[PDB]
């Protein structure tokens, strides 16, 4: 399995956990702890390199809780993206089954 | 739509297009647009430059055909089978995480 293979599939897991609802880091972490049954357990280092590009970038912004904890919000053009990037990998499902179906 | 999706889609429809059976160039490029029902419209250049990584990575080899004519066929190594298998696993577990995702979240609801 690839490097840029290991990079794309925790980039979805983070951006589908935002889409559930708004997060922080600390809760993140243990969210997907869990549903992997222990499996995938994320480093809290890693997850801010990948949020400084994702707000670089206008896919997810930031705000204050209680104003001490800081959460973490998808942005309208992530929403956005979301569906084009599901949109896409759909048809290609299609193109693959009708492949083997002219086969 | 960033550069390696699409990279990343259209390197694993060629890998299954060579998964279906063996194929050249312009075959492969004839194969897909049929079955994309013409909506998908892959560069000749462009499988050029991709063909020779996958060879690079032990991933895909060619040999001669006969059309008549003389073809140039394409071929998914014993290393590329593995690589598809362990590709469609791993992102099985990905999917059953994002299946316990949504599950315990309607359990708080409760």
């Amino acid at each position: 399995i690839p490097k840029e293979m290991l990079r794309a599939q925790t980039n979805f897991i983070l951006l589908m956990v935002l889409k559930q609802g708004d997060n922080y880091v600390y809760g993140i972490i243990k969210q997907v702890k869990e549903a992997s049954n222990g499996e995938m357990e994320l480093n809290e280092a890693t997850l801010y390199t990948i949020f400084k590009r994702l707000e670089k970038d206008g896919i997810i912004s930031s705000y204050w809780g209680d104003e001490r904890r800081k959460y973490y919000r998808l942005t309208e053009i992530g929403h956005e993206n979301m569906r084009l990037r599901h949109e896409s990998w759909s048809r290609v499902d299609k193109i693959i089954e009708n492949l083997e179906a002219n086969k």
